[PDB]
């Protein structure tokens, strides 16, 4: 009885998905559509009370947090090394990344998907070319910043071969990369980088699992009581 | 040897110190002067490119992130346990806390130390009242949520016993007590968790680590060369 409960639009979600996929591992997906507010349902709140995704049920053990669910199952399912390698040093570079990344790429990433497309587009709410620029010239920051002390000269984020960094850090990325914004443009070093994750998760599985925020920009606009209640939600969010 | 690159001033810097001197871990304390912006000058950036504390530097190893440091010394030095718990599932308890407080009590512990004192006293810039009250009631809405989706009726944040979870949050909750907050005032569970920490991590201990943020309303102000200098760096620090 393992559960996952996802929606792809998010880039948690899309990093679990991606995981559990990719290495055979056995779940029931449950799709919770964020976009009509599913996550904001009696029905949800009973599986995850801080009424977010991704939300992990094993049995009658619930858990949260992307970072701490790809880990439980790392372990659980046992999967191959490279993941979470044995070494202390190899290991301590990939907890290093997935601590950095939660107030830095994950916010940035996320602040671009929504200031240039799901508030005008989604939630019909103008943002100023001014917050819109801060917030792209803060992605610039933290896209330079992933180069410069991760990725430098490697293949991966944290050594010769993909972890657990590679995958939260891709899935990330593809926020902007929905939103329109030149990521991989100007950056040959990311450009190669991306192409290698790709291949290592597998393209075919990469592209499915990144279908839904590749078309953000064609989301019909929200019902005025949907709107409503996910508002707050976003506000809180973004910050 | 194991050297620490630490300032008792900030959260993460704490944990760090508290862990490494429970353990009986052998390391040489670097204090790096955040006040006088040492973590700035061209011998740290060395160290650490980032120009931040906690940095951990161990021959030719060196490692950032207090979450990432703190599992390095858990792994290295053989400590106890109960401190990141084998099992599965309480494993995964202390991942889920360690990645839900980097965007949510960090974040609102760090603010209200700065809008309620580190920023009109130390910086002499005056924080708008509305500011301040946004600060303090997320921090209360942080606090309600450490209680119901954290400690609940538990004697720990993930269990019967202490863990790094714990280790994490108390230093966090002392950034506000030191700018002078009630936390633990009206907030019995908190309050009785928070003399079972001490009581585990050990009273002298405790108090050691927490002598510079419970003087924080006494420090100097900065001289106007300094404060140029470190404005930047907390404008990107509270955003
Ligand atoms: C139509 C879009 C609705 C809102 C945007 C969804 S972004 C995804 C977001 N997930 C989280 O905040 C959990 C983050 C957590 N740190 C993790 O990594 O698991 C969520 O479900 N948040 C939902 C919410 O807070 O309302
Ligand atoms: C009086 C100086 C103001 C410093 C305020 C915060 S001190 C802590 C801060 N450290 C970090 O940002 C690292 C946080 C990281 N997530 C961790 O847990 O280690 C820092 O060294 N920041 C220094 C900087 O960014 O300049």
């Amino acid at each position: 009885g393992l559960e996952l409960y996802l929606d792809l639009l998010s880039q948690p979600c899309r990093a679990v998905y991606i995981f559990a996929k990719k290495n055979d591992i056995p779940f029931e997906l449950r799709i919770v559509d964020l976009i009509k507010g599913q996550h904001l349902s009696d029905a949800f709140a009973q599986v995850n009370p801080l009424k977010k995704v991704p939300a992990l049920k094993d049995g009658d053990f619930t858990l949260t947090e992307s970072v701490a669910i790809l880990l439980y199952l790392t372990r659980k399912y046992k999967v191959p090394d490279y993941w979470y390698p044995q070494d202390l040093q190899a290991r301590a570079r990939v907890d290093e990344y997935l601590a950095w990344q939660h107030t830095t790429l994950r916010r940035s990433c996320l602040r671009a998907l929504w200031h240039k497309v799901m508030f005008p587009v989604f939630l019909g709410e103008p943002v100023s070319p001014q917050t819109l620029a801060a917030t792209l010239a803060e992605l610039d920051v933290t896209l330079q910043l992933l180069e410069d002390k991760f990725l430098q000269n490697k293949a991966f984020l944290t050594g010769p071969h993909i972890s657990l960094a590679d995958l939260v850090a891709i899935t990330e990325l593809m926020h902007p990369v929905g939103a329109g914004c030149q990521v991989f443009e100007g950056r040959p070093k990311l450009a190669t980088w991306r192409q290698r994750v790709e291949a290592a998760v597998g393209e075919d599985l990469f592209q499915e699992a990144h279908e839904v925020i590749l078309k953000a920009k064609d989301f019909p606009p929200a019902d005025p009581t949907i709107k409503q209640k996910l508002m707050p939600r976003v506000l809180a969010m973004i910050r």
